[PDB]
């Protein structure tokens, strides 16, 4: 796969040079798969400042407009610095690669579903609070995630949760994968979407708050798939009728109250990420477990 750099706006090509990592500074281990995805796979990699990293290839990119958006996103993300947000180490254009820090304990969904790890309810509430802190930071930068889910959060060697994306939620938002037609597989993005996002394809920080509620539900169920008996074509009407994900067995009542507030049918009535951090920190700090 070859990209015509001359088909891109030259101003954008120069503006992204601080994010660019040259091919000679990076070795990709194509036989060491960290995660396989619809828009590209994640592999183990080695970066030269010797750093162990994760390298994400972009597989289904077909037009120069998607490459322009990829560069525009690289400029935005390069500036982010928060302990609960995955850093962007850099990008490669010569097929496009995203270079991320290596996360020893992988994605949050597989971690909480893991039999050996067995996190306690308190640990799971702690992971939820860390996600809320990363989202409070992203909301402060006016950055809309669009696909916040446990499968998109990663854990480092200290069990620090980092908000991230294994898909391309902000580049490929118009693709079939992010619509109700993606009806097969575990990663069904439509089951994390706010009611207004399902109806009008509008995504805001308030629709990320809805997804955060679904993510808290995934943490409390240790990675159960949401709405198992509701088809992707029926989720909109199910939510419009006022039906919601039920309270998990180990979920404390004040945390389910939080989830119901995240799933408010009126986006403007949902709590902010700043309110979510205060509320979850108070539940966590007095928690005995
Ligand atoms: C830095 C990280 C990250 C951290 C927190 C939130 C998000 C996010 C929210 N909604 C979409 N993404 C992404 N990250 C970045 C890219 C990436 C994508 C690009 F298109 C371009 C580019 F330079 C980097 C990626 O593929 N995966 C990933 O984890």
């Amino acid at each position: 796969v070859h990209i015509d750099l001359s088909a891109l706006n030259p101003e954008l090509v120069q503006a992204v040079q601080h994010v660019v990592i040259g091919p000679s500074s990076l070795i990709v281990h194509f036989n060491e798969v960290i995660g396989r995805g619809h828009f590209g796979c994640v592999y183990h990699g080695t970066l030269l400042d010797k750093i162990h990293c994760a390298v994400k290839s972009l597989n289904r990119i077909t037009d120069i407009g998607e490459v322009s958006q990829f560069l525009t996103e690289g400029i935005i993300m390069k500036d982010f610095s928060h302990p609960n947000v995955l850093s962007l180490l850099g990008i490669c254009l010569r097929s496009p690669l995203v270079v991320l820090p290596y996360m020893k304990h992988g994605d949050l969904r597989n971690f909480i579903r893991n039999e050996t790890h067995n996190p306690t309810v308190k640990d799971l509430i702690g992971f939820g609070l860390q996600v809320a802190k990363g989202m409070k930071y992203l909301a402060s930068k006016k950055f809309v995630h669009r696909d916040l889910a446990a499968r998109n959060c990663m854990l480092d060697e200290k069990f620090t949760v980092k908000v991230a994306d294994f898909g391309l939620a902000r580049v490929m938002y118009d693709k079939e994968y992010y619509s109700v037609h993606n009806k097969t597989g575990a990663k069904l993005p439509v089951k994390w979407m706010a009611l207004e996002s399902l109806q009008t394809q509008k995504f805001t920080t308030k629709s990320d708050v809805w997804s955060f509620g679904v993510l808290l539900w995934e943490l409390m169920t240790r990675g159960a798939p949401p709405y198992p008996d509701v088809n992707t074509f029926d989720i909109t009407v199910y939510l419009l009728q006022g039906r919601r994900l039920l309270q998990p067995e180990y979920c404390p009542d004040p945390l389910y109250e939080v989830m119901l507030k995240c799933w408010h049918p009126k986006a403007e009535m949902r709590p902010s990420f700043s309110e979510l951090v205060s509320r979850i920190s108070a539940i966590f700090s007095t928690f005995i477990g």
